[PDB]
């Protein structure tokens, strides 16, 4: 590929892969949610509840990931767009180099030629074109770069601050589940953590609606 | 394993899938960091500097992830552990089931006198074993389920908050880039950010 493209194309590629992997996580994590809830489904009353809600909360991690994927994509194409521009600039470099090597050939093996003054003149224009070209590239790179990661980090901070919430609430559910041993023979007590458990969802939905950047 | 363990096996299989997906994500993030730093090297000096730092931050995302991935495994094996017990209790149930039917057939059709007392006495032992088995299944399911997810979530809360902070500093770094279509001097500033990050990570605590 063109020279100034390569290193950025390598990164663009690697980042496609990171997306593809995040997709799988989110997908599978949602499958875990269901399988957990369905497993807990046919157990003791308390386990069947805690697990039901744990299935909701873990399902959201799924949805939340995928929302962050959509935005990662936007990050990735923005980079892709920078790479395309680093590609468009190559010609003006090759040209400068060719005109240089043409003079070098002609001055050395034919100094009498009348097309050296003209090529010399062509080279100053070419060099000028190349400077402008590269100045432009820079002002585009800087801007697209800044907008790129700037957007991605805000999205990642969202994802992650919302994960934080669900973890914290997720652990608040596990408080409902009693792990006090049982004597072989006698039964498990009454479980009335339903009002509480439903409350934890409502609290979690409340925290995720109201969350804002800063 | 047998029937009682089926649904939990499915689950265990999926979390191995999730662990493995995560391992890839961390891995690549790390490649992305490097690749971003090395491309930045051929650019204006502000870009070269900021991009090398962004690299350091993003690399750490990847490491935090592997740190969480290790902890995720302990989670998964704690489930596998529950599954095993669900598996070894089945026979105990299947057995008690059998013996009782052996009495159900022996009674009604030739309620004969020689066998019963031997079967009657084998069922008392099976009930005994069933009780102890069910007790252990119940008690272990809850201790380990609670532990498993309790642990997992604290670790996830760790990964996330630490991500969140890194994301913060990532964005700060970008301010050192001049969106003005003058000599770069943000080295002091960018160092301070990384130093800040490392500081804010070292001093993180649950609770």
């Amino acid at each position: 590929g063109p020279e100034l493209a390569r290193k950025l194309s390598q990164l663009v590629k690697t980042e496609k892969g990171v997306l593809r992997a995040m997709e799988v996580v989110a997908s599978e994590r949602r499958e875990a949610a269901k399988q957990l809830s369905l497993w807990g489904a046919d157990n003791d009353d308390d386990v069947s509840d805690v697990t039901d809600k744990l299935g909701v909360l873990i399902y959201e991690l799924g949805e939340l990931q995928d929302q962050f994927i959509d935005k990662y994509d936007q990050y990735r194409v923005t980079l892709k767009s920078i790479r395309n521009i680093e590609a468009s600039v190559q010609p003006s470099r090759d040209r400068k180099e060719k005109i240089t090597d043409e003079i070098a050939h002609l001055k050395y093996k034919d100094p009498q030629s009348t097309k050296i003054p003209v090529l010399e003149q062509e080279l100053v224009r070419a060099e000028a074109e190349s400077l402008v070209a590269e100045a432009q590239l820079s002002n585009i790179t800087r801007e697209k770069l800044k907008a790129a990661y700037s957007y991605m980090f805000d999205s990642l901070r969202e994802l992650s601050e919302k994960f934080a919430l669900i973890a914290g609430y997720g652990k608040a559910l596990l408080e409902l589940l009693d792990d006090s041993p049982v004597t072989p023979g006698e039964a498990r007590p009454a479980y009335d953590g339903y009002e509480a458990s439903r409350q934890i969802i409502m609290d979690a939905e409340s925290a995720l609606e109201s969350w804002t950047l800063d």
